[PDB]
């Protein structure tokens, strides 16, 4: 290594995020917001209507369930409610994993997968969740794709992210599917709310913390929803919400500027992918695909610097062989010889022995890869601050594995927003952690009193 190190030093170079790059990125952000707002087809941030005029109180009250569909898991819950000293009394919760062949086989297929799951969740409902009454089930919806939005409990799906390809769901409505799924396994459910993973998490955030008015997932995927000011939506006027104000679902995985800092690595993944243009923001932030940005670096150092000798190693050439788990475990490595960067390439891409020349390199990568997304992403809440005016105190609710979990990317984001803020403004906003928000916008929405 070897001119290794040319490669390296490029892509290093191309990655860059300075401070005033990160200015122009925000720029570019609130501009494409208020297109976005202006025109249904004005930008690539599409700026989502969620029908949420209203974000939880604390005073919301009774049994409700909730259902999540992200990318890879999928997540069935229950909470009892008890107002506003209570708050969530007590939740129960499964966590299943998302079957590969579903997420690219029919609707019909998907949708049954998820009503099979909830109607074995509810048989095993007892003691304080009963179901009271003479009363009938009450359900929050936390759907993590674009939806056309027509009212608080429906629209219809827009396209798929993160690897789904179900062209038979695309202009369907998404409740529609589900409700046709609950009727086969005969459990009746009343959909109360339809929501985004964005805004759910605003309206959970919003619950504990009456600040919040942002909401940012980094994990699978990535995206953000905020509060905006009705009449600063000139596109629609479809209800007069007397609160005189509208969360939005930005979408933003979807941005696209000139600004953005791409590389050959990241034009390859694209044009090989399987919506091609599509989310060009999201593929160089999130977590699905950062671990594939790696690889491509290294399979360019294997085939042309023989970064693994003479032979390219045949499990690199595999696509997302590579998780973004491996990648914060192996940034994580602070030892002599690089002990964890050396047996999670081994482990991975079966390649027996590397030099401490080459785990410096992967774990040089790593950083590179990371630092880039992480300060895209305080870009990325600058640019909503701007829009919000707030460039007084605001609060970001966070959720995603990449915020959670990978401490680099958590604490290389929060320094470079305060940086983008400045001695002024840093200083009035706070990004904090912590699904029941489906639940609590159910809530609001229940044909019952307790
Ligand atoms: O889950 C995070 C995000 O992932 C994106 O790929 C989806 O398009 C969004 O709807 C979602 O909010």
């Amino acid at each position: 290594w070897g001119r290794v190190l040319a490669i390296l030093k490029a892509f290093e170079e191309d990655c860059a995020t300075p401070i005033s790059k990160l200015r122009q990125v925000a720029d570019a952000m609130t501009v494409e917001m208020h297109a976005g707002l202006a025109s249904d087809g004005g930008s690539k941030l599409k700026m989502l209507i969620s029908y949420v005029d209203n974000l939880p109180s604390g005073d919301e009250k009774g049994l409700f369930y909730a259902l999540d569909l992200g990318g890879t898991n999928f997540r069935v819950m229950r909470v009892l409610l008890g107002g506003k000293q209570e708050r969530v009394v007590k939740q129960e919760f499964e966590e299943v994993s998302i079957p590969p062949h579903l997420m690219t086989g029919g609707s019909d297929e998907l949708f049954n997968f998820i009503a099979e799951a909830l109607a074995k969740f509810v048989a095993t409902e007892c003691e304080d969740f009963h179901l009271p009454e003479g009363r009938q089930r009450e359900l929050g919806f936390t759907f993590a794709f674009p939806v056309k939005q027509t009212s608080l409990s429906s629209g219809s799906l827009i396209k798929w992210t993160k690897g789904f390809s179900i062209e038979e769901a695309v202009g369907q409505d998404v409740v529609g599917a589900l409700n046709k799924a609950l009727e086969r396994v005969g459990l009746d459910m009343r959909i109360a709310a339809l929501v985004n993973d964005t805004v759910g998490t605003l309206a959970g955030g919003r619950y504990y913390n009456p600040d919040v008015v942002a909401a940012v997932i980094l994990g699978t995927g990535t995206n953000a929803a905020y509060v905006e000011r009705a009449t600063a939506i000139p596109k629609w006027h479809g209800l007069l919400p007397k609160s005189g104000e509208m969360v939005i679902n930005m979408e933003w995985g979807n941005f696209r500027s000139s600004h953005l800092p791409l590389t050959e690595f990241d034009h390859t993944l694209d044009f090989e992918s399987l919506n091609p243009g599509e989310q060009i923001l999201e593929k160089i932030i999130s977590g699905m695909y950062l671990g594939e940005i790696l690889r491509r670096v290294l399979l360019k150092m294997a085939e042309d610097a023989a970064f693994f000798g003479d032979t390219v190693p045949s499990k690199l050439r595999i696509p997302f062989i590579i998780r973004t788990p491996h990648m914060s475990a192996m940034h994580n490595d602070t030892s002599p010889d690089l002990k964890i960067v050396g047996s999670k390439i081994k482990d991975i891409l079966e390649v027996p022995t590397t030099s401490l020349k080459m785990r410096k390199v992967v774990i040089s990568l790593c950083n590179i890869i990371a630092t880039r997304g992480a300060r895209l992403s305080a870009a990325g809440i600058y640019g909503i601050l701007k829009k919000l005016g707030r460039d007084q105190k605001s609060v970001i609710a966070m959720d995603g594995g990449l915020f959670e979990h990978y401490t680099q990317f958590s604490e290389c984001m929060e320094s470079s927003l305060k940086e983008l803020l400045g001695d002024e403004a840093s200083g009035s906003v706070e990004v904090t952690h912590s699904g029941i928000g489906a639940a609590l916008l159910a809530a609001s929405h229940s044909l019952y009193l307790e």
